[PDB]
């Protein structure tokens, strides 16, 4: 079905980007962890402690029921209920010594756009992101691409109250029109909000644009610069020459298209390849 194939294709894009940035030994923290399903990624990297944080603690329950049910892993796990993006990090590891900061990797996985609900929020999760990270550490991740949303927006007339788009399998449908009044510009980078709707995944949940810009240029001055922006078409694109032999054989046979090349196509090609992008930056200054 296309949700299955967006799910596999965008599982895909997760063990390719973490597989591009992480390294033996590596300590990561995945900031808004969910259910915990991106262990065995890490586990591939080999790294050597993984620390994940959730603001849901049924989530996190259930990340360790999932964890404590795996094998004799090589590496630590912990599992930490905290808001990782309204809070200091420093509440939430508080009862966790355990913790090894700082990391050498923070990512965030179909998440990151919840900080940007607010400029303080926003600039919590970066001072966050930076504190626990080594000079010369990465910080990436999958969010929606802004630039798309523009794309679609700038499609959409300003008479429509609450501009919407989608297909069979997804929707997005944005609470106000004051980008079109505005110019085709947002009234501000934070508190964008549109509910999205991915059929069997995401329940017409609210969330929030993250301008990439915004976030670039918050980013810089927290001293993280850029590494990667690309869409998922180009970042698969441009990795499966190197990947198609790498992917198990399930997961190499679920990208397998009607033309026996690999990606997605059909209706989830919209929402897998165009709706996200990938993003990194890297760590390259200390911040007062
Ligand atoms: C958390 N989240 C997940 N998605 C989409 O939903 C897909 C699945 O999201 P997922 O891999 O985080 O959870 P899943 O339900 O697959 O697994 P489980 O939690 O282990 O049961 C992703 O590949 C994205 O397409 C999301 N899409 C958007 N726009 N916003 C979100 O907050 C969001
Ligand atoms: N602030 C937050 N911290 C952690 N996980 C989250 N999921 C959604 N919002 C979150």
């Amino acid at each position: 079905s296309p949700i299955i194939k967006l799910r596999n294709f965008n599982n895909a894009i997760k063990y390719i980007l973490i597989d591009k940035f992480t390294r033996a030994g590596d300590v990561v923290l995945e900031l808004a962890c969910g259910k915990g399903g991106d262990l065995r990624k890490y586990g591939a990297a080999g790294i050597s402690q993984f620390i994940g944080i959730d603001i849901s603690n049924a989530s996190i329950t259930e990340a360790l029921k999932r964890y404590h049910s795996m094998k004799n892993l090589e590496y630590q796990v912990i599992l930490i209920t905290g808001d990782c993006f309204g809070e200091s990090l420093g509440v939430a590891v508080e009862s966790f010594p355990e913790c090894r900061f700082p990391c050498d990797i923070v990512s965030c996985q179909f998440a990151l756009h919840y900080a940007f609900e607010t400029e303080e929020k926003a600039r919590r999760m970066l001072l966050n992101v930076v504190k626990s990270l080594k000079i010369g550490g990465y910080f990436f991740g999958t969010i929606p691409d802004s630039e798309f949303i523009r794309y679609k927006m700038n499609k959409i007339p300003e008479s429509v109250e609450k501009p919407s788009w989608g297909n069979s399998i997804y929707k997005v449908t944005f609470s106000n029109n004051e980008y079109q009044k505005n110019g085709n510009e947002f009234p501000s980078p934070f508190g964008q909000m549109y509910t999205f709707w991915l059929e069997d995944a995401i329940d017409n949940v609210p969330e929030y644009v993250i301008p990439f810009e915004s976030f670039r240029s918050l980013a810089d001055e927290y001293g993280m610069e850029l590494e990667l922006q690309k869409g998922f078409n180009e970042f698969f694109v441009e990795e499966i020459p190197n990947w198609v032999n790498r992917f198990s054989p399930k997961m190499r046979e679920g990208l397998k298209r009607s033309d026996g090349r690999y990606g997605v196509e059909g209706v989830e090609k919209e929402p897998a390849a165009y709706f996200y992008t990938t993003f990194a930056f890297r760590k390259v200054r200390d911040y007062q």
